[PDB]
């Protein structure tokens, strides 16, 4: 006899680049695939960005992923799994990719619209909701799971997504988690560049990285 809860408040995380954060600090938002970002560079495993432009979505705003900013509900995400095993066209790896960290609640409470989903997008059999509620019919045993290799549905309900629409605000963000030292080190220096831009504590969380 147990009822479906979430955590409170909803951590979601956002990947990306080192070399995207002067753009997204100088625009104050990151902007959707489709919205035209000054993004320096794609980590995007080229299969799922394809697929991102004609995976549709069902919940108001609607059209297509693209037109979202991606956050995950965990931090070492399988899509940081990609970058890791070299699977992406990038070849970097994981040491310059940044966590973004905000939560649900605050794009809610900045009334912006959003949708999310319960497994990765691009699934056909994914299921998109549009109320914090909603988030109780999430699989919160496979967003946390450490263990993600068997079944198969481990990894799509890992991939579970938080999509804003066409923008994401800079000032949303209270962290960002980086691999090492060097890195947050680097992250400060671009930051000090922006002076008028919101500084979000700067965290070294190697655990949340393979
Ligand atoms: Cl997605």
């Amino acid at each position: 006899s147990m009822k479906r809860t979430y955590p409170e408040p909803t951590p979601i995380y956002h990947i990306t680049h080192i070399d995207n954060l002067k753009g997204i600090l100088r625009m104050g938002k990151l902007l959707a695939h489709n919205q035209s970002p000054p993004k320096q560079r794609s980590i995007a495993y080229a299969h799922i960005q394809e697929r991102r432009n004609r995976a549709k979505v069902p919940q108001p705003p609607g059209g297509v992923l693209h037109d979202y900013v991606p956050f995950y509900f965990c931090p070492r995400s399988p899509m940081l799994y990609a970058i890791y095993s070299g699977a992406t066209e990038y070849q970097g790896g994981q040491e310059p990719i940044l966590h973004l960290v905000s939560s649900a609640q605050a794009v809610h409470k900045a009334g912006l619209p959003f949708v999310f989903t319960d497994r990765h997008g691009v699934l056909s059999h994914a299921r998109f909701f549009r109320q914090l509620e909603e988030l109780a019919q999430l699989d919160w045993e496979a967003i946390q799971a450490s263990y993600w290799a068997d079944p198969p549905e481990l990894r799509e309900k890992k991939q579970a997504a938080f999509l804003v629409y066409k923008a994401f605000p800079w000032a949303l963000i209270e962290e960002i988690a980086v691999y090492s030292q060097r890195v947050g080190e680097e992250v400060l220096k671009i930051l000090k560049q922006f002076p008028e831009a919101r500084r979000p504590r700067v965290c070294i969380r190697k655990d949340w990285y393979y």
